[PDB]
C-alpha cells in the first residue's frame, strides 16, 4: 500500500555530492573506474576562490567532487560578495566532515518543485535545517535539512546547465566514457537507531515506507517510489560482527552506506569496471560459489537463460526476486581508505506499466541465499 | 667544481610520500596516469590502526601516500605500542599539512649509510629536527628533519620489502604498469627568500651548489650528485606574475614544487601519459608554438634527427642543451586542485663515463626559447 503522503512535490534523485580532501583525484579515479564523463566545473579557473567542484555524468546520475581551498583566497569575501558556486559550503564544514569521517557523501540533492516550499514545509514538519534557501541568478534555488550523520537531503528547484556559476567542460578534456549506468536507483544511511531516523525522516518528508545477519532495515519513498531512501541499523550480539557497527566505528557515526547505481545493462557495466579494477578503477566484493550460481536456476530459471546465468557466474553478479520482478546486483569493496561507503550496480526485471520503482527489492533475500550457498559449496 | 662536501653518507633518493585526505583514491588515480605498479600496502589490512599507506613503484621510483584514519580507532595506544608503521606519523599533524597546503609532499626520502647518524650531524650543525631516529624491526632506521616549509628530509638506512610493517601487494591487485619511468630525478622547493634557504639546508647536509622571467633558483647536489634538490625564489614586479609566488600563495607558503621523473624513453612515456590525460591521467602543460620545435633544428640537430625532433613536436617535449649534455623535458598542469606541485618527465643525453647527475642541466634554458618562440610565432 502506498499512502501517498509526500509534504511537497519531488521529482528525482538530482546529484550525490562527494565532500573530499582534492576533489581533482577523486573525480579523476572514479571517472575512470566508473565511466562517468567529465561534464561541469566550478573552480578558480571559473572565478570560485572558495571551493573546487567537478562534476561527473552518466545518463542521468550525476556525481559532484568538492573540495575547499585555502580560505586565505577568498578571506576578504562575505556571504552577499561570495564567488562560491555553491552558497551552503562551508570551509570548516567540509574540513571537520572530512577529518571525522573521510572521503564519503556529505549531501544526497533531489529535485523538487519548489526547493524554498520544501524546506519551509520540512522544518515546520521537524526537520533540522542547514542551509536556507538560496536563489542562484534567478533561475535555480536551492536549501539543505539534515538528513542523518552528518548528511544533508539538499532540495533544488529549477524555475525553467547543472548550477549557476558552473562552466560546461572543454570537449577535448571530456572524454565520453560510458558503462552504462543510467540513474541512481537508492541511496542508504547507516544509523545507529533505525526507528528514531525513520520517524525524523519520514516525519519532515511525508514519504511511506516501501514495500539474522547483520542489521535491521526500512525504506522510505516518495509519492512515485523513484526518490528511495533505505535506513539500516546494526544488530549487536551475532555471530559475526555487524557491517553496520563497523561502518558507525569508522565513519565516526551515521553516514551514508551505499549508493546503488542503476545500469541499462549490468552485464556491460561489470565487465567494464572490472576490466578496470587493477589499474585505478574499483575492486568488487568477493564472488560467491558456485553452488550460489547452481542454485540460481531453481530461483530465475524462468528470467534468465543458461548463458544468462552464466554470464552472472563469472562477473560475480548477485540475483534476487520479489513478487513483482527481479534484480540482479553487485557490490564494490569500499570507494576509499576507511571500510565505510561503497557502490552497488543493479538492473532491475519487470514491474513494467515505464518501470515502477524498486522492482525486486533491494536484495535482501541474498543475505539467505549467501549464506546457504556457503555451507552447500562446503558440501 | 665539486668539493665533496657532505657530512655523511648519501646514496640515492629512496621515496616520496604524499600526505592525503584519502590516500586509495589518490595512489589510483596516479598508478593509472603515471604507470606505476601498487607495490606495498600498511593499513588496517596489515594491523594498522593509525594510517593507511600504500607504495606506488615504477623502475627504482617509489611513490607512498598516506592518509590518516580516525583517532578513535587507535585512541588506547601509546608511541611503545603503536600499530602505525611509520613512527613519525602523527594524526594531527597530517590532517593540519592537508588542511594547510592540500595534497602534496610531506617526506623526500633518500636511503643514507647510517640515518642516526645523518640525523645527528645534520641536527648538530643546524638541522631542525623533526622525528628522532627509530629503529623498525632491528632492520631499518628512519629519522626526518625539517627542509623547508612542512617538507622533511627523510633519512633512510638498512642494515642489509619497503619498511617493516608493509605487506607485498597481492599479483591479482597488482597489475603490472609501466610506461617508462624509471627513478626520481631532481626534488623542487619553492620558498619566499631562496638564500636563507640554501644556507640552512647546504648547511646540515653538506651539499654543495651544483654547477628574466620569474624566478631566482640554485641546485644543491650529494658528492656524487645524484641527489638533486633545486630551491626556486619568487622575483616581485615582473610583468607577468610569478608562478613561484603563485605557489606559496596557493600552498599557504614553502613547499615541494615539482618532482622530476627521469624516463628511459620520453617518447614512450609520453605518448603512454597523453593517452590516459583524459581518461584519469595527467593533463600536460600547453604546447610550444611550432616555431620552437623549427628552431629546434639549428640548437640539437646533432643530438636528434629529424624524426626524434618530430616526434618531440607531437608530443609537446621541450629540449635544452648544456656543455655537457642534453635534456628532454615536460611539465604536467598541477597534480591535484591547488596550481601547486606538479610534475616533470625528463630523459638525458650525453655525460656517460654510467651517467653523471644532472646532465645537461635544469631546462631554464627554456625559459628565453619558449618566450623568443612565443613572438616569433605571432609571426
Ligand atoms: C553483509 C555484507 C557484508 C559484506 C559485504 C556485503 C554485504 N552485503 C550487503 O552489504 C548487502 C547490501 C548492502 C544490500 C542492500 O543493498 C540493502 C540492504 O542491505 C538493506 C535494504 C536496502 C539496501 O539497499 C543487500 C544485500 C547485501 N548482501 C546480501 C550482503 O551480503
Ligand atoms: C614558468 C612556467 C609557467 C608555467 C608552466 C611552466 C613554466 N616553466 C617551468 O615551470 C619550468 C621549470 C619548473 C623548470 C625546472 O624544472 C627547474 C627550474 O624552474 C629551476 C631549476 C630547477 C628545475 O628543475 C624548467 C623550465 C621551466 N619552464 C621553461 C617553464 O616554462
Ligand atoms: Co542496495
Ligand atoms: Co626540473
Amino acid at each position: 500500500k502506498n499512502p501517498k503522503s509526500d509534504k511537497f512535490k519531488v521529482k528525482r534523485f538530482h546529484h550525490i555530492e562527494f565532500w573530499c580532501g582534492d576533489a581533482t583525484n577523486v573525480a579523476r579515479r572514479f571517472s575512470w573506474g566508473l565511466g562517468m564523463r567529465f561534464s561541469a566545473k566550478s573552480d578558480l579557473s571559473t572565478g570560485n576562490m572558495v571551493h573546487a567542484s567537478y562534476l561527473l555524468t552518466s545518463g542521468d546520475l550525476r556525481f559532484l567532487f568538492t573540495a575547499p581551498y585555502s580560505p586565505s583566497l577568498s578571506a576578504g569575501e562575505i556571504k552577499p560578495t561570495t564567488t562560491a558556486s555553491i552558497p551552503s559550503f562551508d570551509h570548516g564544514s567540509c574540513r571537520s566532515f572530512f577529518s571525522s569521517h573521510g572521503l564519503g557523501v556529505r549531501a544526497v540533492a533531489i529535485e523538487v518543485e519548489d526547493a524554498e516550499s520544501a524546506f519551509s514545509i520540512s522544518v515546520a514538519n521537524g526537520a533540522i535545517p542547514s542551509s536556507p534557501p538560496i536563489v542562484l541568478n534567478e533561475a535555480v534555488t536551492i536549501a539543505e535539512v539534515k538528513l542523518y550523520g552528518d548528511v544533508v537531503l539538499r532540495y533544488v528547484s529549477y524555475k525553467a546547465e547543472f548550477l549557476p556559476g558552473f562552466e560546461r567542460v572543454e570537449d577535448a578534456s571530456s572524454f565520453p566514457l560510458d558503462y552504462g549506468i543510467r540513474r541512481l536507483d537508492h541511496a542508504v544511511g547507516n544509523v545507529p537507531e533505525l526507528g528514531p531516523a525513520l520517524t525524523y525522516v519520514a516525519g519532515f518528508t511525508g514519504f511511506h515506507q516501501f514495500a539474522e545477519s547483520g542489521l535491521n532495515s526500512a525504506v522510505l519513498a516518495s509519492n512515485d517510489e523513484m526518490v528511495l531512501l533505505p535506513i539500516n541499523e546494526p544488530v549487536h550480539g551475532t555471530k559475526r560482527k555487524s557491517q553496520i557497527q563497523t561502518y558507525l566505528e569508522h565513519n565516526e557515526g551515521a553516514g551514508l552506506q551505499h549508493l546503488a547505481l542503476m545500469s541499462e545493462d549490468i552485464f556491460r557495466t561489470l565487465r567494464e569496471m572490472r576490466k578496470r579494477s587493477s589499474i585505478g578503477g574499483f575492486d568488487f566484493m568477493p564472488s560467491p560459489p558456485p553452488t550460489y550460481y547452481q542454485n540460481l536456476k531453481k530461483r530465475v530459471g524462468d528470467v534468465l537463460s543458461d548463458d544468462q546465468i552464466k554470464e552472472c557466474e563469472e562477473l560475480g553478479i548477485l540475483v534476487d526476486r520479489d513478487d513483482q520482478g527481479t534484480l540482479l546486483q553487485i557490490f564494490t569493496k569500499p570507494l576509499g581508505d576507511r571500510p565505510t561507503i561503497f557502490i552497488e550496480i543493479i538492473q532491475r526485471v519487470g514491474c513494467m506499466m515505464y518501470q515502477s520503482g524498486g522492482c525486486g527489492g533491494y536484495g535482501k533475500g541474498n543475505f539467505s541465499e549467501l549464506f546457504k550457498s556457503i555451507e552447500e559449496y562446503e558440501k
